């Protein structure tokens, strides 16, 4: 690569995320005072564990519609193995998901948005495992403590992916290049925005898909 070639793909990394950012971020903080009632919210919770797990798979499935689109505008991707291609997702795309969720994340009153608005974690009291729904706040909190921004969403969300150690890979070399050519670009930005101290403020590798590894297996119910 080179110096332009390490700015121009950051900027197509932005460049695709923006088009998958799923909702817009300006209409998404204006809506603050838009807050769940009690009664609503003792509506919600009323409703047998059934309906609410798949009312979750509807707006999980659908935002990851978004997050699989967002990998293709990606170079060298395109020139990925069918096989290749599917695996990293597998893993990967669950993962990314959650990982934007900390957008409709305020730390302020502890809520994340939700069908129109926010509400806090007790909307999700029918689902028999709040200890799992909280981990996901508590998560979420770690990264609103980050304050974090869009191009490095963009930058971290792609590398979730990318990730040539997955197994079942059979193509490994030319993904860990694009690994590689996005390994740089991130902290490259970074360091063009002097960000690289919120790198040891970010979650072990471990625990993301400990989240939703252990996160999808109580949903394989349905
Ligand atoms: C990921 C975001 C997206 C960035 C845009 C906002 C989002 C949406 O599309 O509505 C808000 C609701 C959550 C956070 C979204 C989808 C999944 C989650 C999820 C179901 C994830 C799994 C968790 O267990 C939990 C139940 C807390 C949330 C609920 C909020 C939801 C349903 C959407």
């Amino acid at each position: 690569a080179s110096l332009t070639e390490i700015e121009h793909l950051v900027q197509s990394v932005c460049k695709s995320y923006r088009e998958t950012c799923q909702l817009r971020l300006e209409d998404l903080l204006r809506q603050r005072s838009n807050i769940f009632s009690r009664e609503e919210v003792t509506g919600y919770q009323r409703k047998s564990m059934w309906e609410m797990w798949e009312r979750c798979a509807h707006h999980l499935t659908e935002a990851i519609q978004y997050v699989v689109e967002f990998a293709k505008r990606l170079s060298g991707f395109m020139e990925l193995c069918q096989n290749d291609q599917i695996v990293l997702l597998k893993a990967g795309a669950m993962e990314v998901v959650l990982v934007r969720m900390c957008r409709a994340y305020n730390a302020d009153n502890r809520t994340v948005f939700f069908e129109g608005k926010y509400g806090g974690m007790e909307l999700f009291r029918a689902l028999g495992c709040s200890e799992l729904i909280s981990s996901i706040f508590d998560f979420s909190h770690s990264l609103s403590a980050l304050h974090f921004s869009e191009d490095e969403i963009a930058l971290y969300t792609a590398l979730v992916l990318i990730n040539a150690h997955r197994p079942g890979l059979q193509e490994k070399r030319k993904v860990e290049q694009l690994q590689y050519n996005l390994e740089l670009a991130f902290h490259h930005h970074l360091c063009k925005t002097h960000r690289q101290s919120i790198l040891a403020k970010l979650p072990p590798k471990g625990k993301l898909r400990s989240l939703c590894s252990q996160h999808v297996e109580r949903l394989q119910i349905f």
